[PDB]
């Protein structure tokens, strides 16, 4: 069927039309998935390894094609798209490694052998975002397959095309190794229908959701008796102490601020800079931001592409307007061409709307402050995903690292840093559970404790 | 200081004393207060946590016989079993002390970056504990919570709260000794549906750790909201006896599993599935051992089986036994009651019997004779998945059953009742979320922080 | 170099395949001095570069699989189907090393006001001395973890089948060049074991010795190595136990594999079979009948099950051991025949006192002892060795009792002693070894821990 | 033999003979090992609960005898009483930690299709423990506690320079064994000449593992004589402590005073040299000498004593000669350089990188200070044959990490001296300073062998 328009966020053209499943169709797919739980649960290690490795092989073989899809559909600059594709290859490969290597444990006992075994949770409901639709899908699908789960997967309608390609890739791997196709199910359509059904359905055993904090919170209220993993967003504070290497902090913060036009859960949300160096930092940072190439994601020279929709870009514009109304000083940008939003920098105080709002936009509030106020400002939000500190001081770096109420603390690089094999996630309203393949596999399985009593 | 709620001796039915019952508004105030102490708990040094935990254990040891007597009087637990529970609780606190010092974080390899993890408290842990092992099951929530730097709001079951009140005084003594504000640990007594519910629902509580009925656990998942959730629920635990089982050993093990604490344990034997070829011999042997059990006063040293926790429960169990007999269940022993004192009761039934899908929390044992190829299916046929057991000397069959039994625990050659306190413990399906055992509970009661140091 | 000093022999035809360099001690010393110059380069090689080199080695091996397999057949006398399996394993070993460079975990230890963490660093120069029998995968098991852990390598391969190691050395050189690493980080040193291998053992610049081969040589190494880390993978007379309740068809098939894979020239090959008296006749008949039909001949033939022993010299010696075994009262049941180095599957029934029960023959010569259960553990543990043991039984209690009481680095239940999953920790106790292999385990042997303490 | 009075035991402060103890012949050592062999099965099969109980009871007895044991350290080892108490407290902790690891140590399961693969740790057999004079109670505990925990029989030679606390510990172990009905033959204290009794433990083919703590010279000879045994060595070094120009000087001085002068410098991780940036060298030296000046040097039984005597007059005389040589080579004496029998006073010299003190482990309160530039420091620090502990004082993130990664040592301490050891951390040296790691959990791994068990499924 051809139900739902898929849009190129740069040109605004309809790229194509895809199926939008009804709630009853979503229920049907879940019923089908349930029938294959036994097949997946019993799939040998060698078979899961082979499937995961073959998925990585196909992605590698179609790397440029997949990167182009990310550029056209997600608006992702082609150089950045290639990086995401490369990461997705790594993710499937690492899950293949862990099928073979994941360790269970033996616990000492007099006259008993006590050991653990991990078994699938059953049906994993994977709900993936528009921004890194390929690698973030890989971060749910790969550990799910690794742990013998059946999958129902709803991708974001804002950039579904790479996920459709991944589903075909998965289907090929499954066919190659004689596994029924019903073990993996891509369900496209409205989030509030298909996504909602995955969350609510009593046959689904676990929800793994990456996306907005608002939606994540709603899931906790509607999911019922299921395991729940949430990877949400935040307003990620990046702190520049008076002793920081300023050139290196600027370069790091340009990346953290403007990669994928700020549409990353760990994008820079606010910069707190010591008053003594604030003028110099601000000048250096604005000057570097000025020279970024803003435009067509398909162009090799493009640094910053469009936001995912005009509707979102319009919303960002109003937020920047509100920020200026509250006394924010515009230092760069604040301009918009349809969905193409230009790098925008303001100096604001800690009470500004931008300090409390995740904009998913290339909009950067800078707060000049004393060291004594920084931790309090950094911790002042309802979120707690990533934070960062730039300093050369051992004592200060450790004090900040301990006291920052965040799932991740980065020293001398921006909040945007994630090494794919590290445990990754947020506290407060920013998440539940940790991702990264090893960690996701642990969430996507249940422990069985086996006790053999000795005569 | 309020005398609101009766506490009952389930053997004599006498009111032992009256304790406070907090209103919802009083529970909210207590949670608000606890919130104030999150920072002090979070920053308590390792040495201080260690010292607090060891001193709790020391105090429990000192009062061991006194605490055991309270379990007998208040929970109806035979004194020999009460002493075992107290000893376990000492171990639980000491193990938490060990882990505060020994729990390991990790380093992830990276070119030109130092990446390592750190565990931090979840914040306020809401601990809701059951009447059946109210001392050690409280220890299994409190000890790891203190170890991981959490503030605690704790609601104990009203059916046997007295030992929890004594433990609270003990914790208070330890906190005073090491100059920690008392507000870091809070015992909130009263109606489960008022105080326990408020702990579950309140937005300031960061994590719920509940042990008790499956029905209540299910409801908690719908009402908790944005919180970490650990649930230790129940089940109808199938115990499987194959053709080749050592029958003497299986009988002895299953007597314990069936009748310890009058079957009021989440991992108590809920059904026995026995091979047809040995069913007659097994059943005769099993009934004959159950016949000689001493039923009576929990304070008596020779007592094997004490009362159920309430008359109300005993009356309900009686009804279920009646219904089981209505459906064709064959009464082999017991089926008699003296107020809350319920006698060991054994029936032969088929897989469709009400007892095969009802958690009775009672000394009532359905036995199904069947064939091997049916056993896994019957075992897996409930909505629950806590513990299962198999008695066999066959390697291939033991592994087949171990893999295929849909349970959080599978016990080979001992009953479902087995739990070593330092093992990961918990259920699948409607029997739980998360694992207990101090090391595992600590992992649930903390969040990971990933720290990345970028090198030149 | 380009010198043609030492004959390399095809053990089937006994023809000289070619001549290779035989390094002098002074040339070995010179090579070790070279390796020393590159310790700093290797120690600082980034993770990505180590990963890339190891994956590229696996890629090239895969691309040359059939060629490498043919070399094993011609040089080691290994039947071609078995040769392919070795090559396949070696690809996996390099790949697994690649993944552990990325995933290996260090730890963080709790401390008030201090961050304490570990860091693994290379031992420095790893001296690898590899055997003739699995020269490719056993070289992979030393080289792959060495590179992963940032060590320089000096490697002496067995002169009895050095050709595949010369090919692996070229593959290593290609990978090093591709990623701009000096070739001096890996050095293949061919020649006499007692000259070149000995220099590696004795040289004070070598930091660790990893040796796989004869127990005699391994013992010598402990006396000659001095102040170095030492890992030894030696042999044994591996006992395989068949209890009266074993699945006989399965035990026979498993034991045919364990007895006759690579003509018994494996450190974990079946050294003796102990069989319960009650089933001894049936077992022996079944085992002899399966052994009878094995195809003995040219390893290049796809049909061949059993190729030649590695030398005429060794085959002559085995023949004398068999003669002595017969002298002692051994009963010849099959074979005993020899054609140059081609030794036919040979089976004797003997008693526990026979020379075969104490002698590692590295040959297709299988002593069978009929006995009772209670004597089995004592017979099995009666040697100076302790590599692998196996037991065939369906009995849980007996399997657990034997597993605990067998004095061996490995205990295999319901498969023969020959079993080794490449990712399991592998090695021996008593005179059979020091340390464990398998990539993750070798990486630990080939690194030193650094504890770093940051005081706050 | 228990009644024999063969060998003098000396108080290093008064030089008085405290008492005379047995010295076993090689043949008596052989017999003790033969007898220990007979109890290998008993120890190997001792239940977890029994091992736990024995370990906890040893800890309980040490705690009940704390003051007495501390006094023995003062009198026999010359250890200031305040430091003796600390050692005793650590030893209680070591036995308790072993108790918890008997219960908590984890084995692993490895994935396999249709196979259950798991590991089991089993004892090495007979552990030959050879312990030093300097921390004779806790360093004995660091070998005994893990050995018992892992089901090994023990033959234990304590240093004859301070054996009395080890005789006391042996009685304590005997009491615990008796209490829990274990034969006394599972643990054997063998006193006498190191070159007789220690040598026999090293060479005897029935001993399965050697764990030795002491001089690097003796450690090296063990590697040449042990043969086919597992070997763990905890040796010494000349431990470099580096003070960068951005260091907190007050903190560095306090930390280095402890590291330099605790137990009169007779610690394997004692400060061996201080490298200090040229730019701050004068200020640091003045502060360091001034704090060292006010240390109380005297009778270890006095509560006020900071520094007691060296373990022997022989050693003190040798140290005197080394200081003389250091001065001959151009070393500038800043403090001390004086001896009263075995009582050696805090001694500080400014020297260059080529001075004898930069290459010599003195086990004495003698501290060479070398002023240099930052870029020379790693090379000077790494220039010895040893590699136990190093330290760096700095507030700079990048520099701390650079030094931490490039210092060729088993331990690197940032902002405390080389003397730091948390008992639960893996502890040991590279180069000539060791093999293996101690710390209960780590020693348990060294003192056991892995068994891999594979259950093949149908």
């Amino acid at each position: 069927r051809e139900d739902m328009d898929v849009i190129n966020p740069y040109s605004l053209e309809v790229i194509k039309k895809i199926p939008a499943l009804s709630r009853e169709e979503a229920k049907e797919a879940i019923d089908t998935a349930e029938k294959y739980k036994e097949v997946m649960k019993n799939l040998p290690i060698t078979k899961r390894y082979n499937i995961l490795m073959n998925i990585a092989k196909q992605i590698k073989e179609k790397k440029e094609e997949l990167a182009k899809i990310l550029a056209i559909d997600a608006g992702k600059p082609i150089k950045q798209a290639r990086v995401e594709v490369e990461r997705s290859i790594g993710t499937f490969k690492l899950a293949a490694f862990y099928v073979k290597e994941h360790r269970d444990e033996v616990i000492p006992s007099d006259d008993r052998l006590i050991f653990t075994r991990r078994e699938p949770v059953g049906i994993v409901g994977a709900i993936t975002p528009f921004n890194f639709p390929l690698n973030l899908s890989a971060h749910k699908i790969a550990p799910a397959i690794a742990t013998g789960n059946v999958i129902v997967h709803h991708p974001s309608s804002k950039a579904p095309l790479v996920c459709i390609e991944l589903a075909k890739i998965i289907e090929n791997a499954l066919k190659k190794y004689n596994v029924p196709l019903g073990v993996y199910n891509l369900l496209t359509g409205a989030g509030e229908v298909v996504g909602d059904e995955i969350v609510v359905n009593e046959k689904v055993n676990m929800i793994s959701f990456t996306g907005s904090s608002k939606v994540g919170e709603l899931i906790t209220k509607k999911a019922g008796f299921k395991k729940i993993a949430l990877e949400l967003g935040g307003v990620n504070p990046n702190i520049v102490l008076k002793d920081a290497d300023l050139n290196k902090a600027v370069n790091a913060l340009i990346k953290g601020s403007f990669i994928y036009a700020g549409q990353v859960c760990i994008s820079v949300g606010m910069i707190l800079v010591d008053e003594s160096i604030a003028d110099k930092f601000i000048e250096m940072f604005v000057n570097k931001a000025k020279v970024l190439n803003v435009g067509n994601p398909l162009d090799e020279k493009t640094d910053v592409g469009p936001l995912i929709s005009v509707e979102h870009a319009e919303w960002v514009e109003k937020v920047v307007e509100k920020a200026i109304d509250e006394g924010g000083k515009l230092l760069l940008g604040g301009k918009r061409d349809k969905a193409l939003f230009y790098p925008t920098i303001l100096e604001v105080d800690r009470d500004n709307i931008l300090c409390k709002t995740e904009t998913f936009a290339p909009v950067i509030p800078i707060i000049r402050t004393n060291e004594e106020e920084m931790i309090d400002i950094a911790n002042s939000t309802e979120y707690g995903l990533h934070s960062a500190i730039f300093t050369n001081d051992i004592n200060k770096s450790l004090k900040f690292a301990e006291n920052l109420e965040f799932g991740g603390v980065v020293i001398n690089d921006s909040s945007l840093f994630r090494q794919d094999n590290m445990p990754f996630g947020g506290v407060k309203k920013s998440g539940l559970g940790r991702e990264g393949v090893k960690y996701a596999m642990e969430e996507m399985s249940n422990i069985k404790t086996i006790i053999i009593s000795k005569a």
